């Protein structure tokens, strides 16, 4: 069921590279978000399923995707979201994490095409920004 699905890293990145090509072809923007959790070992399990659900909430169309990027980082891309509306989505994610309380995290986003057009560069930059 798509409404519950979270993709493994390489699966996620394959879907992202497809979307990157489609965005180029159709002149449509999209935005990538990274969220890294920075909590103690024995609260990692809890925060993982919670931030996962929060990012799933941002999914507006079936192509939008959430991925387990690393053992403590999630990634998300949302099609049709450019520089104008990307900050609103980031604030919503932060508000949901705030509503939970007690989760330490870093968040960053890159919008195509205004922030980047080279996908591997965006990905490297997002890693550094939440590290
Ligand atoms: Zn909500
Ligand atoms: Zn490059």
């Amino acid at each position: 069921d798509p409404l519950t699905r979270v993709y493994a890293k390489d699966h996620f990145l394959r879907l992202l590279s497809y979307q990157h090509q489609r965005a180029f072809e159709e002149n449509t923007p999209y935005t990538i978000f990274f969220v890294k959790t920075k909590v103690s070992k024995n609260e990692r399990e809890k925060a993982l399923m919670k931030i996962g659900k929060i990012l799933k909430e941002c999914v507006r169309v079936p192509l939008d995707s959430v991925g387990r990027y690393s053992d403590d980082t999630f990634a998300l891309f949302v099609i049709g979201v450019g520089k104008e509306t990307a900050p609103n989505i980031e604030e919503r994610i932060k508000n949901h994490i705030e509503s939970i309380g007690g989760i330490e995290y870093s968040i960053a986003y890159k919008s195509y095409p205004e922030d980047f057009m080279d996908l591997e560069k965006a990905i490297l930059d997002l890693e550094k920004a939440v590290a």
